């Protein structure tokens, strides 16, 4: 996260960190808890996963340096990635991880909503990226959950500041005009999370920018409610 502060401990319970074991373990992207055995994430980070026994699903943490061989975490039994998934910049970049084991819900990790089909057309002016990654480009892995504060910009502002790609309905944008506050390396995957009527609703997933919190450059986000629909088939299959 660029231009961000550390969050508190419980600020965003629903925030996980997924670690690969292979070659060694690793902080790899975020995620979010959205069902008892459901992670949301971005379907690019596993490029180059083969198997989903090298994933580990740590959640309830505020900084890196809790995660040692002895801190608990969730094997993943599955990787759903969407279908029509290419690459990050020409969407569908959700993925959902099917937990081996049950979160067991407290104040230290517990589901963030998902956004409601009415609510397609009611305007976010709370809106929150958070996670461990650079706080510049050529940096590192943050040891503290860092939290930045960013304003959602209209699809037609963001086709403007992306010539050259194409800017659908299925992707939401957020930045300010001059920069400075964003996602980076190491963010992907997490949550782009917005405070509504008194309730969090998990609007993006971090997927894509050009650079880190350039200006006329906004983070590109998966618009977590045009997949409702493909969430509730995976997650409610009978
Ligand atoms: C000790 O442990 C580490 O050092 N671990 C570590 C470091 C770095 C990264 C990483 C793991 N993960 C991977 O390589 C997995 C695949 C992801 C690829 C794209 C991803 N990314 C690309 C840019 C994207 C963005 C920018 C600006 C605005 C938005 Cl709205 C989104 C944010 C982002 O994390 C990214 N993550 C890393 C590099 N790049």
């Amino acid at each position: 996260i660029v231009g961000g502060t550390a969050s508190v401990r419980g600020e965003w319970p629903w925030q996980v960190t997924l670690h690969t074991t292979s070659p060694t373990q690793r902080h790899l992207c975020g995620g979010s808890i959205i069902g008892n055995q459901w992670i949301l994430t971005a379907a690019h980070c596993f490029y180059g996963v083969e198997s989903p026994k090298i994933l580990r699903v740590y959640s309830g943490i505020l900084n890196q340096s809790e995660i040692k061989e002895d801190t608990s975490f969730f094997g993943v039994q599955e990787i759903i990635i969407h279908d029509q998934y290419k690459m990050a910049e020409s969407g569908y970049d959700i993925a959902l991880l099917k937990l081996e084991t049950t979160v067991g819900y407290g104040d230290s990790q517990r589901p963030i909503c998902l956004p409601s089909k009415g609510d397609r057309n009611v305007i976010y002016t709370d809106c929150w990226v958070t996670g461990w990654g650079y706080r510049k480009l050529r940096d590192k892995i943050q040891n503290t959950l860092q939290k930045a504060k960013i304003p959602l910009v209209t699809n037609e502002e963001c086709q403007k500041r992306y010539r050259g790609h194409k800017i659908t309905h299925k992707m939401i944008c957020a930045g300010y005009r001059e920069g400075g506050k964003d996602a980076c390396k190491g963010d992907s995957g997490g949550p782009l999370s917005c405070k509504h009527n008194e309730v969090w609703h998990l609007v993006g997933i971090t997927s894509w920018g050009e650079g880190c919190a350039q200006r006329e450059r906004p983070g590109v986000y998966t618009n977590v409610v045009e997949y409702v629909d493909w969430i509730l088939e995976k997650t409610q299959a009978v």
